[PDB]
């Protein structure tokens, strides 16, 4: 029996532009959850409450999906590399404008999942894309639930009394077209 | 005891105008239902989520309806015939616009009901009015309703503001007078 | 941030071959609604009520399938186009012809889905692949079903007698091997 | 106020045609009762358990919408006349035979409710064709339901062994297709 790089015992070899992949993608949930934190604190500091509480649950999951990667490599018997983080961005001039750069971050994190799919189906890791299946399905759901909020607060067309309806409907935990 | 067009055993017989007719108006139940899934899915692309749940919901109670036609004529021997179906109307400039197509649909699905009504009528054909008058019944109660959620949303006047509550009335299932 | 041909923001585009694959699947998927809901009628006619009250399952089985494709499209930012719908087949000489065309139906469904997701493995979209992944392993269980419906039918080998026994069967939800 | 045949106040006169023909109808009804008695004898005395069961529930049916009607009578204020009643039909070659009479009865059941219901629209009695309407309805569930029986014993073909399996479904309380 082989041991790995972290010194557990190795069940496959890992090509390490995969490994790396997937290090760098931790980082980019980690940048995701930060930036939901950012955003939550926009939402505070303009009394969206409906709003803050989504984008705190989002950080929060966030932060569980690089925590569940960390925990995959773990279980591949790779090395984990935790890195920098950036600060995230904090600015914007409209809610709208703030939607549209959390629907970007999703798509963002989708597109970094699927660059590592990429490279696992290069490298015939089939671990690794059936480890991330279920985070793509996810995804496809994340990403509808975004366009959902964006498209509704574009809807508002910059009414404060309609932002203040959805602002309730997030606080009541109606986050997507169910 | 003779046997009816379909091979089951026939209590009457029934006029083939007549059962021309309900199998063209099994047809527009069909169309019914797929003009609400399409009504869905254009609300759906709007975010406007409580239309699309009420559209979804009324696609498949006509296609219900559809069936329980085709269940009166097992019923009376009759024959089934299963037709090609319309691609439904699927472009709409307003939600005013669409929930008027709605009603038309509505209201339209009646006027079939009542051409069928004449004729059993006219053939004296007391199973197939007693057979559609708790139908016609129901259709005053969703015309009522059509015309309840058209005339809200007309209301509004366009203002997303006022679509947005609307949406959420329907989300929650208050989708009529009461 | 782009907006998708439905006008919902776009997170990846689609290839418009695949948007059209996927639009014509919705059609076998509604195709194989009305197909069962033509056998549910067959089978009613002949009193075999436990294969009908199955048909008519499977008729509102197989439409919740091609709503669930429509939702994929909203979720994808893509336009849907629903399509005209051939009638579907309505006569057959025996019950074991019908199990046979039902067979048919079931595989070639699964077909059209494999055809979707050779395409989607063309153009790497990897959101489609996972969308069809749980899709396909339903597919593999209702064809062992319907492979074991039509197995159970033809060695009853005509018999009026086994007919019923299974048809019994049926209306009990006994409709798998287990 | 006007006191009407049967001394009870008058709410509105009825045509003496009509009234003969709800009395007859009445006998229609109790001859329907004894036929399914008679049935369900023959039944019985060919150990088909299942079948004297359903059978004799029937003649109890048919009796309680004898005394239905002579309830009607009692509302309008018209007198009611209990006629003599024809011996049943008591011998059968098979349980097929049988159930074709039995069809046959229940249509012809239909036929003279559609008779009294005709007479009524002559002369625009409004209540008669009312309180019929509901019992048109449950003739066509019990047709639907006598289709079914006839056509699954002929779908036996004779055979011991299914009309066996037959009766035990009728033991069961499985009477219909559901
Ligand atoms: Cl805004
Ligand atoms: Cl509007
Ligand atoms: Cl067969
Ligand atoms: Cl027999
Ligand atoms: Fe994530
Ligand atoms: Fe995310
Ligand atoms: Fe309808
Ligand atoms: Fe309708
Ligand atoms: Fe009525
Ligand atoms: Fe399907
Ligand atoms: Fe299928
Ligand atoms: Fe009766
Ligand atoms: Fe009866």
């Amino acid at each position: 029996v082989a041991q790995g790089p972290n010194g557990r015992a190795l069940a496959e070899s890992m090509n390490p532009d995969l490994l790396s992949a997937i290090q760098q993608h931790i980082s980019i949930e980690r940048y995701a959850s930060v930036t939901y934190l950012a955003m939550s604190i926009w939402c505070a500091e303009r009394e969206l409450a409906g709003f803050y509480q989504f984008f705190d649950g989002e950080a929060k999951a966030e932060q569980s999906h690089a925590v569940h990667f960390t925990q995959y490599l773990i279980a591949r018997s790779q090395s984990n590399d935790l890195q920098t983080l950036d600060a995230p961005r904090q600015n914007w001039d409209s809610l709208a404008s703030l939607m549209a750069t959390a629907f970007q971050m999703e798509a963002d994190t989708t597109s970094s999942i699927q660059s590592v799919y990429a490279l696992a189906e290069r490298n015939s890791d089939t671990r690794t894309t059936v480890f991330l299946d279920p985070l793509i399905e996810a995804q496809i759901q994340s990403e509808d639930q975004f366009a959902y909020l964006l498209g509704r607060v574009k809807f508002a067309n910059g009414d404060p009394t309609a932002l203040l309806v959805i602002d309730n409907e997030l606080r009541a935990g109606q986050t997507q077209r169910g």
